[PDB]
């Protein structure tokens, strides 16, 4: 007969099952962390997030969303959130590339209400969507022929995919003259490459999307289950 | 001052828009059919289900879908699920060529339960990032080598996405001899090519699970919001 049917104590206890031996869990004590950086609540009912694991687990491909929603603002007209969106970082120096971006990322994480989770996921979504519909029309014809939207959402994405203005090869060092019809044939190069940047960039957002909204639907059925007896 | 600030006696009573002489809904009157195939519910709590509607409006990409939750019984080992999967469809000739993923689509739709539906796509997800690290492992060298697991989902993959066994420009017909040559260079083509329509797949999967998927979390704030009252 079966011995794994549901008695499971160093599951039940797992502050006690991480003082034995076999414990092999990487940040031994962190799953049992509690406050806003670790719930998630609707209607102040407050469960463990599987949501705010994931953003710990993965703060770099959480900042790729976060990028996505700035994206998302500008689409759609929120001007004045868009241009604060990197106030109030206190530095007059560099420090890490992506400083604005980690900074939203810890109120994220501090951010507790479905309410304002649903409305951060729904604009990454919108984002994803955007980028989707803009590689399909890119790719329906081989002659390249875009929408009037589709124009202006190639070069705002371009600048977070690539190709990425100002960060050799091209040039004719032989003939410079000739660089002149290199610059021809390679503009739909570099059309084309930005889109496959951007469609390497897309499906890395969507594994992580489609992870981290199955996490936040979980954690939902979760709260669905506790509010019954709360 | 602004003139769309929430009162819309079009939005509150649907129906009675739809006798307006400026609605065009494409399918007038559907939006406020209400049974199994168009509701979710939590604890019998039901809702008018966003999940249900993303079903309806996109059948092709539910069954690409279904397709993946029968990829993951097997990879789960849920061995009588996977062998009955194409049970019950009565006919003894052909008829559509997805008649067995239409069946179980048109049970997906009569499934009410949020129980039942966090199971499914849990199983989809799961396939989804079996065929994700799939494709990270086969690209990580140029030299083609893949871990065993993955050499078991890849020919597993390869049978959803192609290249399909069974269903001609390789053959040198000059120098019939030289096609075993070819055949050398060919098979890493072959590989590839399998490789990039499982990667064109997964896009087209993801895209769609991640609209799914936010429609369902959608619908769970609209559960969590209709249990507070009922
Ligand atoms: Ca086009
Ligand atoms: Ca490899």
């Amino acid at each position: 007969l079966c011995n794994d049917y549901g008695y499971e104590p160093n599951v039940d206890y797992p502050n006690a099952s991480h003082a034995g031996l076999y414990d092999r869990s990487k940040q031994p004590y962190v799953d049992t962390a509690i406050g806003p950086k670790t719930t998630i609540q609707f209607d102040h009912v407050f469960i463990k997030s599987d949501f705010k694991t994931w953003l710990a687990h993965n703060q770099d491909e959480a900042i790729l969303l976060i990028r996505l929603y700035e994206l998302g603002l500008l689409l759609q007209g929120r001007s004045d959130s868009f241009l604060e969106f990197y106030n109030n970082t206190t530095y007059i120096t560099r420090t890490d590339s992506k400083q604005p971006f980690l900074n939203k990322y810890g109120k994220l994480v501090d951010t507790t209400s479905v309410t304002c989770l649903d409305i951060f996921l729904s604009v990454v979504l919108f984002a994803l969507n955007q980028i989707d519909s803009l590689i399909c029309d890119f790719k329906n014809t081989p002659w390249i022929n875009l929408s009037k939207e589709h124009k202006k959402i190639y070069e705002l994405v371009r600048g977070i995919f690539g190709i990425c203005y100002g960060e050799r090869f091209e040039y004719c060092p032989f003939d410079a003259n000739s660089t002149a019809s290199a610059l021809n044939v390679n503009a739909t190069l570099n059309a084309k490459k930005t889109i496959e940047l951007i469609t390497c960039g897309l499906i890395r957002a969507l594994i992580a999307y489609a992870n981290l909204v199955t996490a936040f639907s979980a954690d939902k059925t979760a709260l669905l289950h506790e509010i019954l007896l709360t």
